[PDB]
C-alpha cells in the first residue's frame, strides 16, 4: 500500500547516497522508475524523478522539480519548480526556474530558458536564450539565438500544427507572435511586438509596427 | 502548538488512507478544513487542501498543489503546482501544471488550462482550451473555443471590471488582447496579435495587422 | 553528511518555534544562513530560507516559497510558490503565487506583484501594481501605478541594458512593449497593446494601434 511503497522510496533515497548522489532531504525525495548519473549530483528537496532518467556529472536541481524520461548533460543546473517530461539537455544548461520542458525539447550545449517559459516539440540551439514568458512549440531554434520576452510560436491553427524555423544569430524582438510555417534567416532581427507572417531574410529587419502617437491631457474614467 | 496541529494532520492523512484515498506520502498531505471523495482519487506529495473540498471519482491531483473551497468533478486530472481557490471543474477536466485558478473560476466538461494561466470569475465552455500564458477575468467563453497562448482579457480601466463574452466555436489567435467590455460572435476567429476593441459577428474573421516590411542588411548595435 | 546537516536543519526549526515563530512544519522547513524575524510571522510548509534573510512582524509565508539574501518589511504577504532573491519589500506588500522577484527588485509600501510576474533590477512604486504574465527589468515605477497583464520591459538590446522610467499614476494598460530607453510622464496612460518608442507626456495617452476591422464569413482551414 501507501506505507510499503513509501519504504521503497526511503530505500532508493538511501542507496543513492551510499552511491554519492548529494540529496538534501532523503525523506523528501521520490523515484518512480529508474536513474543513472554521474558524480557530484546534487539534489534539492521535494524532486521527484518518473520514468527513466539519466543525469551527467555536476547536474544540480532545485527545489520542487519534476523530471521524466529525460536526459540532462554534464554540469547542467534546474531552478527550482521546473517540470521536464521527455527532454534532453546538452552540458552546461540552465533551466528555470518555473520552465516547463514537455516532450520533443531539446537543448543544445549551453542553452538557457528561464521562467514561465513553455516548450513542446522545439531544439533552442547553443548558447540561445529564452528567458521569459514565451512558448516555443514546433520550432528549430539555431546557435546564439535571442528568444525575446513574450515571444510566442503560432503553431496551431484549429487543424494542423505547422513548424517555425529560425537561423543562427538571430534577435527575436520582445512579444513577438512568429506565425507557423515561417523561416527566419540567420542573422535576422525581428522587431519587439512583430507579427512575423512571412519569411524573413538573412541580416534583414522584419518589422509590422504603427508609429507611436500621443493626444494630451488624456483623462481615464473616473 | 505547532507540534500538536501536525499530529492532527497525520490522523487526518491516516483517516484518508483507511477511507481509500491514495496518499503517494502521508507525511506530506495537509488538509485545513474538510475534504468530500469519491473512489479511487490519487494525491500526490506536498498537497494542501484548504476550507470545504469535494472531489468525484478518480480525481489526479499532483504534486504541490493548493485546492481550496472547491468542487472537483470526475475524472479531473490537476497537474503540479496548481493552485485553486473557489472554483468548480466539471468532470474530465484538465488544468496545470502551473495554473492558477482564482475565485469564480467555472470550467465546463473536458474544459483544459495550460501552464501560466490565470482565471477569475470567468467560464471556459466544454471542450475549451486555454494552454499557455493567459489572463481570463471577467470573462464568458463559450463550448469548442480555443484560447491561444498570450491571449488576455483587459478587464479594469483603472476604474471599473467589464465583461468579455466569447461564443461557441470560436478562435482567439495568440497574444489577443480583449477589451472589455466586447462581445465575439459564435464561429468567429480573432488573427494573432490583434486588439479587439469593437464586438465580432458571427463568422466573421477580426484583425488589426500592419504587414510585415523588411529591411535589408540590418544590423544591430556593436 | 546528509543526515547530520538535516539534524542541523531540525535543530533551527525547533530554535525558530521556540522564538515564536510558526512553522507549520517544521521538518519541512530549510534554513541555509541566517534568519531574523519579528513577531507572529508564519511560514507554511516546504520554504527554504537562504542567505542572510529579515522579516518583519506579522509576515506571512506560503508554502514553497525561496526567499534568498532580502528583507521583508512588516504585515507582507508572500503567496505560495514565490522565488525572492536579493529583493526588499516595504510594509504591506503582497507577491505572488508564482511570481520571481531577482536581484534589485525594491518593492515599495503596499506595492502587489501577481502571478507569472518577474522583476530585476526593478522598483515598484507605493500601491502600485504588477498582477499578472509581466517582466519589469531595469525599470522605476512610480507610486499609483497599474501595470497591466502581458507588459514587458524591453531592456536588452544585444549589447547592452537600458532604463525604463515610469512616473507616478499612469496606467499602463495590457501587453504593452516597453522599448527602453524611455519615459512616461506621470497621469500619462498607454492604450493596450502600445509599442512605446518614444517617451510619453505627463497627462498623455500613448497608443500604436490599427483600427479594428472585419471580414464576413472567414471560414477556418478544414
Ligand atoms: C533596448 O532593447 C530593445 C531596444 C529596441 O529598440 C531600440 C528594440 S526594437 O525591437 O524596437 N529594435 C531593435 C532590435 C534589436 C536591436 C536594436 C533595436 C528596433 C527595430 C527597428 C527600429 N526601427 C528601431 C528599433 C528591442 C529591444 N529589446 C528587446 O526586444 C528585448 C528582447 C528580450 O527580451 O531579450
Ligand atoms: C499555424 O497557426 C496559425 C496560423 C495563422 O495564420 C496562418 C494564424 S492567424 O491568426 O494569422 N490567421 C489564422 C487564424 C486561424 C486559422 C487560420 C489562420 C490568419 C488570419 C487572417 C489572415 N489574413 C491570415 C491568417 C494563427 C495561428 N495560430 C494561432 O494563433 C495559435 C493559437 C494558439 O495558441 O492555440
Ligand atoms: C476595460 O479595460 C480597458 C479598457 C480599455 O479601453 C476601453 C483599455 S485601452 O487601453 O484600450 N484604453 C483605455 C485605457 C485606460 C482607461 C480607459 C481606456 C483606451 C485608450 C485609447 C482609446 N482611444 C480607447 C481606449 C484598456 C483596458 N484595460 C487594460 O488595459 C487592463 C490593464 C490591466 O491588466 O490592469
Amino acid at each position: 500500500a501507501s506505507r510499503l511503497e513509501r519504504v521503497y522510496q526511503s530505500e532508493q533515497a538511501e542507496k543513492l547516497l551510499l552511491a554519492g548522489v548529494m540529496l538534501r532531504d532523503p525523506a523528501r525525495f521520490d523515484l518512480r522508475g529508474t536513474l543513472t548519473h554521474g558524480r557530484d549530483v546534487e539534489i534539492d528537496t521535494n524532486v521527484i524523478i518518473e520514468g527513466n532518467v539519466t543525469l551527467g556529472h555536476r547536474v544540480k536541481i532545485g527545489t520542487g522539480c519534476v523530471i521524466k524520461n529525460s536526459v540532462i548533460g554534464d554540469d547542467c543546473e534546474i531552478s527550482p519548480y521546473t517540470v521536464v517530461e521527455d527532454a534532453n539537455l546538452a552540458a552546461a544548461c540552465t533551466i528555470g526556474p518555473f520552465a516547463r520542458l514537455r516532450p520533443g525539447a531539446e537543448l543544445l550545449e549551453g542553452a538557457h530558458v528561464g521562467n514561465f517559459v513553455e516548450m513542446k516539440k522545439a531544439r533552442l540551439g547553443k548558447g540561445s536564450k529564452a528567458g521569459h514568458l514565451t512558448y516555443l512549440g514546433d520550432a528549430e531554434i539555431g546557435d546564439n539565438v535571442n528568444i525575446g520576452a513574450g515571444t510566442i510560436t503560432c503553431n496551431y491553427d484549429g487543424a494542423n500544427k505547422f513548424k517555425t524555423i529560425i537561423g543562427d544569430d538571430v534577435f527575436v524582438g520582445s512579444d513577438t507572435q512568429l506565425v507557423a510555417p515561417v523561416t527566419v534567416g540567420k542573422g535576422a532581427t525581428i522587431a519587439a511586438g512583430t507579427t512575423v507572417t512571412r519569411n524573413v531574410g538573412e541580416n534583414a529587419l522584419a518589422i509590422s509596427r504603427v508609429p507611436q502617437t500621443q493626444k494630451e491631457g488624456w483623462r481615464r474614467p473616473a
